[PDB]
């Protein structure tokens, strides 16, 4: 009756982008925000998402103070009026946002549909009652409060993440009401895979219907693998809802895995049928994997020993603020996979359905964390005062409390994705003490999540672990998990390890070593919590610069390596954040606003520790490579006596997966180096330099002007990898360099454009800070300009004046632009004082 | 004003698919078929393509006789009713027929559109003022006579290819009304690339209107590469046209060529604006690559030296008779490739869209071909009849022969597709002797030609150069030619090139071998037009047989190797066709059908020589191979006793591409053999056996059942390839053999599966002839049968009680199966009598 093409447009107009065409007001008054026909002259037309507050000034008096970046928060209203078409007058409409943080109320046609306290956590609405009949217009309005201090990092304020509205029959699949289990897959991989498929149905209609479900699995991007599998027919009463269930049989599916690139995914597609009629359909994402972790012996993906090479990612992303994109968020955990990462941990919070569904595309293994506190609360106006009281949802089950509520809604949304392996429940919670109250609380949310989903580790992270000995009552909320997260605390692994010989143990939080691109200080000497006048805001790139309680990452590394029983750790942290700068933490007058702790800086360049890991984590065989650090401009008798030893000479150093580096000067030689093969105690080989506290090889070097080359070569002695620094004179032109030649013309794709300092013969100059103005032609929008500097005090977005400028930091920063919906081109410009301009164009059309 | 999305909407629905909903008459009354609510209770309902004719029994009294395969025509009537949607109801409508054979004519409303006597050119009308007015019924109706004889091989009869209809504003892109040229591409390959484009545009509306035009290069499948870049908007009056013109440069672009199998296109979007508002948008796929050819160094494609290696293909396909279709003509222009082949010729009639679309999508250079005769004609109700006469066709030019008309629109079709570099004006022109009649012509067609396009070589393929020393009065007709074409004239190419030193010359028909695969006769002799009863209608699998004007793969191979002024050469066929069944050729009592010619049968299962092409063309880098023949089941006296030699021993002959092969007889060395490395005069390095006549190596076995296995080697004696072969017990199974898992639940995808006899442990029975019936369940149609057997008069078709059988022919054959519209699967069930049978599952869903 029914073609395969009909299907997928249902498919397709089932859900629908509700971003553009919002107003938003700070401030506004509740009665006009909730009113049919208010005047919106007053308020800001725009398309969502949009973080009200990174385009505030930073504030030294900001109640978020430093650790959330001195950007203040408040109150505002976003408002949206739509009418239904005429064949969807009599449909049900759900309104689901990915986050508004927080606090949240949404009023349709003047009433009070919910109030949501959670400022991460996806929540949706049934609206179907609220909405007018014959399809006027209907007023949508959100409230959203951001009241500090909320937060110990910078969390943005208003409707951060997208927005969607579900406009489907009266008999419909409920929302995340799919699961997809394959309990025998590893058994039966190497013939037909069965793949148990549950379909939870609602008839919201007052009459009963007869319902029949059928399914079929297709290859993302590829081929169908089954039939058509259908159900019983059988009824659904009216204002019901049952559980459906079907067996499919895929032949020898492709394993999800986070060793390759584009890791295979699948696609459930469900239709549903009311009395013989088509009604619904969808599809789900999904994909098929096994796991396995042993106390001694670690984790196993699909039978493959792996450890967890993995980072902490807070969710905003620099210049963007809070703003979720697909864009930024794939360039970002793209470029943690370049690195050899394998792993994510979203700290501390549900992640994006952006960030969700990336990984699954790109092979991340992730953790999704609940929450950054329990009934204690850290911060007066955090989640704290919520988790305790009676969700007030109006889908919460009886006796639901937020925290119940949040945590079961969390796991049903993303129980299918195979990306997903540890449901963290959640991160230091300091009242997790092991007294009745946590040990009450610890059982209930495993319990919670239990009822849902039994194929993923249950863990939290907890820093008790590393004081004293590491033990204590907290022990006792561990033994409830299925996996024990240890911050910081490789010291007391080993005693940790005797004592609880059963334990699933990983680093959930490590390193946490300080750092600003392309500044350098005393390479000789690990410096702890080092933040004298003297350092001027700064931390050194040549890693050696971490807090008190942390480690270098050579430290955290080698330790991670040779104990096969830690089954790795997670990065504390991947990319720089807005807010925390320890070690100038809430040292409110001090101009700092952004943190130290990221391999890679907020602008998205890599700091030379990305390349330590990069070394570490990535084959020879796979991407051949070398490194160096620091800059050659040792010129400024200042920056160079912080760096050069007693001898006046500068400590050079490869980081590098080949077998040897040379290093030349200006074409000579200096010596060939080769690294020292090793093995773990249980047979992994790995390499290291003159000692085991150095994995890059290192050449004291008397300072002369030119060029350094490194070349990297196989045992063999054939080249397979170089790179080369050069002394760059006076700054002469800015240099504008693309990472995309072209983007989608849909309003969301973006495209980050570097610019550079060079001078008059095109090398980078590593030490400047000139002023650049941008200029923005055709079919574009600037969004961004960043540089990473944690002492910067500038704006991340447009001047009041409407202009667009922003210093190089160290030779560099970013402007990023988003496409609009025309097709065409845009040209970004880039003036500097004194200096060439330049320019660059980048095509928008066709993805 | 108008976005992306909405320009590609537009694009899309500009063209749709007609092929639908169309009822079929043979011998139809003209009055009933072209009147309003006509009774079509006796007419077969059918969505097209359907060619006819492959319906019919074979029939010893065809007047096609057996060259066209005796399979009969006749006349018949199509007809079609729709009505305009509401928002079309002012449009502009062109229906397109891209082959209707032949001699047709179409109604639209009662009255007559045109006669277009053309069998194999794409035609199209407009048509929008015979159609109703306020969106009530119209009827199309379309008479096709095939009055035979009129084609020297099978043509089909009826609409065998595509029709559609273009819906578009009164302002438009004219049909055909895009040239795309890059003038200079090779001097500005590595930088900006000046791509020059022009669009004729038509006003059919009654007033005058301001006309703009505006351009976008997109890859296809891929980014923009410009802006969008417009013409000066100027007035273009009523019911004229006029040419618009732009320049667009493309950084870099990847250029089309045959060396890949995904080569790099483009994509043309032209906009155009009425009166400031967006009325027309379209598409135009194109590809950058420039070519040079000289008289003794022949051909090189962006710089790179090549040589033809080519093959003539007919239109048909097989079981599927003329009837067009994407995914057959893909898997046969595919398993080209694979061989090697980098070049076709559409022996001899304009092509499909859907073949030159492919060969542009696979990277295969066309020559396409206009005509099989002049005004002399071959058959008498052949074109030859047409072709002098007045083109009736409504936009005919003044003056213009239906030569001339067919001519132009193929030209003027097929002038931006990247795959094309030649036009042919004939193949074996009898009447083309250099008379004044002769002369007159070939300068007319070629200056039609040159009238639209000059960037292609304008050629013929000819006969008359294997007569005598091969001069003669034709002298004069290839004079003026860019490019000449011999057939079968290898014996005078050096004579005429010391004649004709600035001629650039190919073989345009060579070889002319005759195969039946699977079997063998007398492999020590070449065997001259052997057609005696002897014989019983097969021919040698050895490649030993070629007609009394051909040779052999080996002896029309080698010449084109070691000569750098013939420029490669087209097979003499790449492909089984229906008809011509020389050696037997019009000896109508004998049971043969079609032909022997084929490297690969009518079922698309290589012969013996598709392996020494492939040897001989695919580098042992690109694709290391060894193929072994004869089959090793020598049981039989009388089959034996054709091949084996005085000693009893069989000739076991490997090709591979291979330094070595090593032949075993059940685990034992007959002994390493290793091809000869040689260069020709120019440098070409190439490999031979035991002489320059023999391109295999060659072991003479005395006769062991069992295991023959032939290993492969590098130079430095690693195996890089193996190949085996096994006696067989007798038949015991019939087995399935999928080619795709799934396909595209379209109605147009379809798969070929293969079945074979099996013995009991899986070996296919290589003499096998058992009689095969096919049940088919689920969301497929069976479409066609066939083993590939020239002297087979089993039908490709359904018997007439709707069952569907065929026997194996050496123990193989082919059964094709189309999807339907909707989502599932299907399963085709095979059985035989005693034998076991057989079943296998095909999915279906998104491509
Ligand atoms: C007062 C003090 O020094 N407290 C520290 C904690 O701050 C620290 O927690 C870490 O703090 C950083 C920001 O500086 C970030 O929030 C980390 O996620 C968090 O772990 C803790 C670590 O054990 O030590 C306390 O003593
Ligand atoms: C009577 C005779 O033998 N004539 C032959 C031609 O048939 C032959 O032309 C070829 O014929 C084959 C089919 O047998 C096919 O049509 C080829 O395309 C065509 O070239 C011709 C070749 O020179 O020789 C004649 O003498």
């Amino acid at each position: 009756a029914v073609t395969n093409e009909e299907v997928n447009q249902m498919i397709e107009d089932r859900k629908v982008d509700f971003n553009q065409n919002w107003y938003f007001k700070l401030n506004a008054n509740s009665k006009e925000a909730i009113k049919p026909d208010a005047d919106v002259s007053t308020w800001k037309k725009l398309d969502l998402p949009y973080d009200w507050s990174i385009f505030n000034d930073f504030d030294h008096e900001s109640p978020a103070q430093n650790e959330g970046g001195q950007l203040n928060g408040g109150e505002a209203w976003y408002r949206k009026t739509f009418k239904l078409d005429e064949k969807d007058l009599k449909k049900n409409v759900r309104l689901t946002f990915d986050g508004v943080y927080m606090d949240s109320q949404v009023y349709v046609n003047g009433q009070l549909v919910g109030h949501y306290p959670n400022g991460y956590n996806q929540f949706s609405y049934d609206i179907t009652k609220y909405l007018q009949k014959d399809g006027r217009e209907n007023v949508i309005a959100v409230h959203a409060v951001n009241k500090q201090p909320s937060s110990r990092w910078y969390s943005g304020s208003g409707i951060y993440r997208d927005v969607t509205l579900q406009v489907t029959d009266k008999v419909h699949v409920e929302k995340n009401g799919t699961t997809i289990l394959t309990p025998k897959l590893e058994e039966q991989q190497h013939g037909k895979v069965e793949t148990h498929v549950t379909s939870k149905i609602v008839n919201t209609d007052d009459k009963d219907h007869e319902l029949v479900a059928e399914y079929q699995i297709v290859e993302r991007g590829g081929h169908a693998v089954t039939g058509l599998v259908r159900t019983a027919s059988r009824t659904l009463k009216a204002h019901e809802s049952t559980s459906l269930d079907a067996i499919l049989e895929v032949e020898r599916p492709k394993l999800w895995t986070v060793l390759n690139d584009k890791p295979a995914l699948y696609e459930l597609i469900t239709r549903v049928y009311r009395d013989g009629q088509l009604v619904d359909a969808k599809k789900d994402l999904f994909g098929y994997r096994y796991y396995h972790w042993t106390p001694n012996e670690g984790f196993s993906l699909n039978g493959e020993r792996i450890k967890f090479h993995g980072v902490s990612l807070h969710h905003d992303h620099g210049a963007l603020g809070a703003e979720e994109n697909y864009k930024a968020e794939y360039r970002r955990l793209k470029q943690m996979k370049e690195m050899g990462v394998n792993s994510i941990r979203t700290t501390h919070n549900p992640a994006s359905e952006q960030t969700l569904q990336i990984a699954a595309e790109l092979g991340l293994l992730v953790q999704e964390e609940a929450f950054d506190t329990w009934y204690g609360g850290k911060k007066p106006y955090d989640y704290g005062r919520f988790f305790e009281k009676d969700a007030t949802h109006p889908e919460a089950r009886k006796g639901e409390k937020w925290s119940d509520f949040d945590l079961r809604t969390m796991v049903e949304r993303g129980k299918n994705n195979p990306a997903i392996f540890m449901w963290s429940i959640g991160n230091e919670i300091g009242e997790a003490n092991g007294d009745a109250h946590s040990l009450a609380t610890v059982k209930r949310l495993v319990k919670v999540i239990k009822d849902v989903d039994k194929t993923r580790y249950v863990t939290m992270g907890a820093d008790k672990f590393r004081f004293g000995n590491g033990s204590g009552g907290h022990e006792k909320i561990a033994d409830e998990l299925d996996a024990v997260g240890f911050n910081y605390s490789e010291d007391n692994y080993k005693a940790l390890r005797a004592k609880h010989p059963k334990w699933l143990i990983y680093g959930s939080q490590t390193s946490s070593a300080t750092r600003t691109r392309g500044s350098y200080y005393r390479p000789e000497r690990e410096l702890k919590h080092s933040n004298g006048p003297e350092r001027n805001y700064e931390q050194s790139d040549y890693g050696n610069d971490r807090v008190g309680w942390g480690k270098t990452a050579t430290a955290s590394w080698t330790f991670d390596r040779d104990n096969a029983g830690y089954a790795g750790q997670f990065i504390w942290t991947g990319t720089d954040y807005i807010g925390e700068p320890t070690p100038w933490h809430n040292q409110n007058q001090t101009p700092v606003k952004s943190s130290y702790f990221g391999i890679v800086d907020t602008a998205g360049i890599p700091k030379h520790d990305f390349y330590l890991y990069q070394s570490q984590w990535v084959s020879v065989k796979k991407k051949p490579m070398v490194h160096l650090l620091p800059h050659w401009n040792w010129e400024n008798k200042e920056l160079a006596s912080k760096v050069a030893d007693s001898e006046g000479k500068i400590p050079v150093r490869a980081y590098s997966n080949a077998s040897s580096v040379e290093l030349f000067l200006n074409g000579k030689s200096l010596g060939l180096k080769t690294f020292n093969k090793k093995q773990t105690s249980d047979g992994r080989t790995y390499q290291e330099g003159a000692n085991a506290n150095e994995l890059y090889l290192e050449w004291k070097v008397a300072y002369q002007p030119g060029t350094l080359e490194a070349i990297a070569r196989d045992e063999s002695g054939k080249e397979i990898a170089r790179d080369k620094i050069t002394t760059a004179g006076k700054p002469a032109a800015v240099r504008l360099i693309k990472e995309d030649h072209a983007i989608a013309a849909d309003g969301k794709d973006l495209t980050y454009i570097y610019y550079e300092i060079v001078d008059s013969q095109g090398n980078v100059v590593p030490t400047a800070n000139n002023l650049v103005r941008f200029q923005l032609h055709g079919q574009g929008q600037l969004v961004g300009v960043d540089n990473g500097e944690q002492a910067s005090r500038e704006r991340y977005k447009a001047q009041a004046d409407g202009s667009w400028i922003r210093k190089a930091f160290n030779g560099k920063g970013v402007a990023i632009v988003k496409s609009t919906e025309q097709a065409g081109k845009f040209t970004l410009t880039a003036h500097s004082d004194l200096l060439k301009s330049n320019q660059v164009t980048v095509f928008t059309g066709k993805k």
